[PDB]
């Protein structure tokens, strides 16, 4: 619900001398608002006690605004204290949890860094893979139910287990079932789709509404407990256990691609931004990234996307092997953030990069 | 056949005022032609339709020569462009493969970085074998028929699988011709050596003719399609698959060695440069990369080598672990080749640097 | 045996306008080196014939004291040579196992970065799992005997393998024996634990008695033979092998950390520390590391620890994403160390780092 | 008036996560403000409409408090605002000047960098020469009165005029009074003091209390209208004029000294800080600048002194020739301030340099 | 006598992994010393009491050799240390001046940067005129004799004067002599020439005998006392004093030329550098500074030369505008020098930079 004119207004009334980027403590915000005070910003923290010691010791934020629990963060009171103090706000994955992203789209009156509608293109699973089927991407082949697999799949529920045939697949969430893990209503609703085996390759893009360009910042592959560690059992152990895996996100590594698909992962980005234009005007605003798979066919195929900001920036909050190239810079997505925040405010074109 | 002072002779001709640099657009060029501006050169990137992008987006080329496919860069329309800028070129695997190593040798008339005739020792796995093991390197056991097989062996076609016996090796042979991979004359020259079990250094040197000194510039390890995504699916989800390994290249991943194996890591790029200097004069010149995987009784075996720049520097083209000990600079390989065209431009040496 | 009066007194007899840091060459020395001429000293390498080369093509170090083997390293004679040039000494994992840790408490009469004392308390699993218990940190479930293996655990012996009951326990024991790799007086005192099952985070951690602080320097992962190469083989060709994994740490790759984690991590760090100051006055001093797996419940387990500096720290020599934080600076945990020995002499507070 | 412990409990209730470093924007603070940036802190900078437009575009604020005029800095509203942005004052002339020195000796409670008593004895020539005069250094040679002139004199009343004997001070003087420019009240008190003729180096001086030491930052001389002006009209033209000197400061030009007088450089500062120490407790805090001039016999004789940051700091904003020799960095002596201030924050002895 | 083989055998007997720079506490050492450890170099300073303090508190060198006196250097026993230590010794003024130039001619055997030979050549007027003059400069006018002056000339004493007449002359003589400055043996070898009128250039060139080119580092203009103090004085009021004019160098200003003058200015050098490796084989190594003076019809006049590094290299310590033209670095003369030491040692060219 919230307008875009009902924005703009709320930041014409800011300082245009004293802008501060804020963010949640948390997900990314060490390289949002370390990249910040590199560009002359001083940032503003939302945290909460037992949480706070990293943006401490990094001495990474300025002023802290201390919650309850970082639920409050959607209150008007932090509202209020945030648009005193003329903070844009740079959205995260935390960010839109913890706020909750009904009360991101129509209640939380603050600037914010990025088109704000399009973050529920990446909440929805069916938007998400109309954007990227409509962008013309590949994606993992989808079924409808069950009876339809016909090879190796991944299932999903809104906690993850791999079938190679129905069998199974109703083995598997039978255990599930019976060990605590799944209600009958979350394999009710089961996202099955083909298991793709490859390399993965989380690419980072930015794009610039003031230089209408896509760029490439970085990539990382994840690190996820308990998979990761599953597979570094050998192969004769592993049998002997009776052990599920999990593909919780616990870290990231970093990677760098063959330099001859790169042309393919610029296309990609191009093609996804020259879609969400249309889709969720007036598109992918900033940071940005496709979570592949490449296969042995040097194609890659995206399971996920952001339409913000993505955890693996943090593989790069030095800079990266991408990030250098642009100026021999260690250069981080937070950064590369704040300089686009940095160089609307300076040429008065601060509508095409906030909502 | 292109001779030496055939090669001097055109660069002779140059405006040494305005030397660039030069290479194809693919492989290892973001780096090549990054390092290049940051040590004062003009630089030419060949690229095509299609291709170009990342070279645009990175800002990292001044003058782009656009041919219809990469083929064309043998012809001497091309090498007529090259010399009118007075570009030096720098080779690597994706320019030779496009421009053909019998191109390159005898009729692609520009200067080169690097030792021309040692490209050959490179492409010819006998060549190669008889370098690393006149070198005095651990290699591979070679297997001369599938009858010799008493181990776990690894089999490649110049597309690859594992045997434990010579039963073993037929029935897979058979699965891959079965399937349309290999046909009936690709296992007539199977090549079979011990499988190597361990961990994967691809380790960077740069020989500096001007220093006589061997130097190490990095490290990484192989992301390969499908099979380190093949790896990463549990053993029991595995054994209901019907699915071979392959081994395709699709990226890089950074990795520093245990300090106390330095010793044999510079002990091997010393070997390998010695020997190349008496079978190939005059030798290994600037980048070179040995791939090797480390055994549980710390021996480096290598599999591979390069004669010439590895994709694997693409993993540190920001500077890593090992190039920063010299100046405290984000060095990359692709910079290091610059400084050596540069000192010796200065130091009237070309001649110990180009071919 | 060693007093800290003992050493104070040696190091009054020190000019101290000349201090420079020593260390043998090896472990983590070329960034140990590195950061003390980044910081303004003059280095003291420890090195050998046949082992000095790494030290001398990274210029890093300005002194050599050639040993005969690194074993000589106890002879008064280099402690003499040491104290002649007004070194203090940074020690680390292969100083302390060449110069033996008996050699190091009370016959090394040379000034030490960090708690001389507390190096004991890493060499006894004891006096470790005494510490890391009473700190308040998760560790591996402990195992008395064979018989109560219920579940994976992997057994240690002061060379490894896994079991998932007594049964197999026994099997794997006889076959390490029957192969000569283990006598029967290490099963004597086989050290039997939890196996894990989650993603590795080698914490490296720095406290500074001079801030009082704990602060966050870096991570990697260990990259190890036989394993990370035996886990890379397809299950259905490793069960075709009749191989046993080690796990000999060969080398290190960069990893960051879910950021919500970091509040963990920094407590871990802050209860190791509050609770070596009680156990063993002052308690940690500069550079620790906890070596952790990250279970699919979020849980940081420690399998290890180490009480001076860490060869993990290889992985971020040219800066890391945490250290950059601090100042955007490629700061290395060799680095860190030398910054506190200055800070300290500029202050007049050497007693608080050395020992 | 104002205490120290009364000033340690102001600071007290000081957010000690969120300290600022604030100051007037007149004087020196652009290097104030940009060394505080560049060490981390948020700035606050006093200003007021048709004086702002400098600090707005050298972006060096990040809070501006605008007064109606300076004049208002000593109104207790202004101090509150200070306080609840946990400010530490930096002082300099322009803010003493505006808040006038009664005000800030027991009417200004904001934590100011410095010694706050010792600001009275720069301010009156009876302590400021007392005070060179025990320290024991060079001044000019002191006059009681107009018949007491037996060489060259200059005469200052707290604009100014040369006399080579009794009869033309008087002449002088008559010629000021009847242009208005001097009441005979003025030239009641009259100060003759010797006219030294020789080179212009004012010296920037930092004692840290912290390494107790005297440093060496910078020099400068003064650029001053309308004498510099009125020396670069040619002797034949100057004597058909009829024009009196000023020496109204209007810049300044960088200088270095001649090496083998830092010695007698050193010794000054340190002289100073030892007798500051004496009469003033606890003496010379941070910045302060010797202004003198080198006659031909090398030895430097003092005109004038700081007991605080100096104008001539602007010379080197960018920092300069000493400066640079510490850590190659582009360091001024508002960073210099910036970074005693982290410094003493991060040890816990603000204490060392509050009041 | 000191023969250059006599030489390449001491430092033979240098052990090449630990080349530290030397040189004297003075003149330009500060530079020159960290000049040095910014290029890697360990760094001796010979120093004394009273004169050490700068060179503590710049913290700029690692190790100080205390003689009584400076006049000691020429002493065998700090020759050997020196020897011991592996140093090249940095020559410059205080240097040559303390030790005696007959002392570094044939009885000072340790290696030195440059041209031993050709230090006589800056120290002999005839030889230095000579120079100048075969090189193709501009000079002052030479006054063979007082009768012979027929415009304003400068009077130079081996302390110096202005005369635009015979008459004046010998007035201004007989007061110099009857004010005891003068003897009359000084006056019976006075030197005379042209007074130039016209702005200082004290021109800062490098001499690279390894890239075999001549490179503009800086300049300076001269700071002397009393001159630059007693024109600053109002035309009326000098008339009213009884004072003469002295020239001792107490420091200096930065200075840039009119860019269409620097075609000149490398012209300059060019030739100067061309003649003196005729004249004084090799001739110029590394720094050289041609003072001179430019008259309103754009020439520029050199009255003075050095043939090492000249004091005004101070006024750029952390850079200048030519020194950055390079490679955007703060490079100052002294980094300049051991750059080429540096680069000499890594090329084996030792014998182009040492004698
Ligand atoms: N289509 C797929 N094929 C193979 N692995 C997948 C697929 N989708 C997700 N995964 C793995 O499961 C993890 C969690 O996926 P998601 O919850 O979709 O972000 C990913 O990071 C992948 O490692
Ligand atoms: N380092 C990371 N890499 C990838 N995804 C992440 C990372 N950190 C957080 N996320 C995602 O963002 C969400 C919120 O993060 P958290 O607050 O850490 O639970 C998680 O559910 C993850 O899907
Ligand atoms: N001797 C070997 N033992 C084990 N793995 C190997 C061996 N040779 C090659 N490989 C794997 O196969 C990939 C392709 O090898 P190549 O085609 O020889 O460069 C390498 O990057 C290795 O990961
Ligand atoms: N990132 C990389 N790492 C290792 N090898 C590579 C890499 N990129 C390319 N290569 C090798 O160079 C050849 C040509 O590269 P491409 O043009 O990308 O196919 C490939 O066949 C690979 O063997
Ligand atoms: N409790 C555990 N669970 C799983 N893996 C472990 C455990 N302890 C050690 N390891 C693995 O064995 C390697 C050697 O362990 P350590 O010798 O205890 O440092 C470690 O780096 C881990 O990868
Ligand atoms: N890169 C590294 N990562 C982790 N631990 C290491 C590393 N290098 C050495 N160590 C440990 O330090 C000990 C001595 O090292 P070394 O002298 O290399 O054998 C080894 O036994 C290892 O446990
Ligand atoms: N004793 C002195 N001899 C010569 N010039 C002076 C003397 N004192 C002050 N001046 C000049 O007058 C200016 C103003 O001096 P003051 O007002 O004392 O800071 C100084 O910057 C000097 O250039
Ligand atoms: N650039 C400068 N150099 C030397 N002294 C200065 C400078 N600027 C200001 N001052 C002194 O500080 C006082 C206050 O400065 P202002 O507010 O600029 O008048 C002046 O009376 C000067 O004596
Ligand atoms: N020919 C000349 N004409 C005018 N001024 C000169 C001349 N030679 C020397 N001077 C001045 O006298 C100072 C001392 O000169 P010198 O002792 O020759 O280095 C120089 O720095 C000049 O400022
Ligand atoms: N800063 C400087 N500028 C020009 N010449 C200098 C400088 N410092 C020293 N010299 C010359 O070098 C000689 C020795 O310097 P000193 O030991 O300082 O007397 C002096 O006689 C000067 O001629
Ligand atoms: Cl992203
Ligand atoms: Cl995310
Ligand atoms: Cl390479
Ligand atoms: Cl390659
Ligand atoms: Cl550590
Ligand atoms: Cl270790
Ligand atoms: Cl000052
Ligand atoms: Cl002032
Ligand atoms: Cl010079
Ligand atoms: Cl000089």
């Amino acid at each position: 619900m919230i307008s875009k004119d009902e924005i703009l207004e709320i930041f014409d009334k800011y300082n245009k001398d004293e802008i501060t980027i804020a963010t949640l403590g948390s997900h990314t915000s060490l390289h949002i608002l370390k990249g910040a005070k590199l560009e002359g910003f001083s940032t503003v923290c939302i945290t909460m006690k037992g949480r706070d010691v990293p943006y401490k010791r990094f001495k990474v934020a300025d002023k802290f605004i201390y919650v309850d629990n970082f639920s409050d963060i959607k209150n008007e009171e932090i509202q209020e204290k945030l648009r005193e103090l003329n903070s844009i706000v740079v959205p995260h994955g935390s960010f839109i949890a913890y706020c909750g992203l009904d009360n991101v789209e129509n209640s939380f009156l603050v600037p914010m860094f990025g088109n704000r509608r399009i973050l529920r293109w990446e909440s929805e699973r069916s938007l998400e893979g109309k954007l990227l089927r409509e962008a013309g991407l590949r994606v993992p082949k989808k079924y409808e139910s069950p009876e339809d697999i016909d090879g190796t799949v991944i299932v999903k529920f809104p906690g993850y287990f791999i079938a190679s045939s129905t069998e199974e697949f109703y083995k598997k969430a039978e255990d599930l079932k019976k060990r605590g893990i799944l209600t009958d209503e979350d394999i009710a609703n089961a996202h099955i789709e083909e298991y793709v085996v490859g390399t993965n390759f989380c690419i980072h893009y930015f794009y610039s509404p003031l230089k209408d360009e896509v760029e490439l910042l970085g990539m990382d592959k994840r690190y996820e407990s308990n998979i990761d560690g599953l597979v570094r059992i050998p192969a004769k152990d592993q049998l002997e256990m009776n052990i599920n895996p999990s593909y919780v996100i616990t870290g990231n590594i970093p990677v760098v691609i063959r330099e001859s698909l790169l042309p393919q992962v610029f296309e990609m980005g191009d093609k996804l931004v020259a879609k969400a234009k249309e889709l969720v005007p007036p598109g992918m605003i900033g940071p940005f990234c496709l979570q592949s798979l490449c296969n042995e066919n040097l194609e890659l195929v995206v399971f996920e996307m952001s339409a913000r900001v993505d955890g693996g920036t943090n593989s790069f909050m030095n800079g990266g092997p991408y990030s250098f190239l642009y100026n021999g810079e260690p250069l981080s997505m937070g950064q590369r953030i704040a300089r686009e925040i940095k160089m609307a405010l300076q040429l008065d074109m601060i509508d095409k990069i906030i909502s």
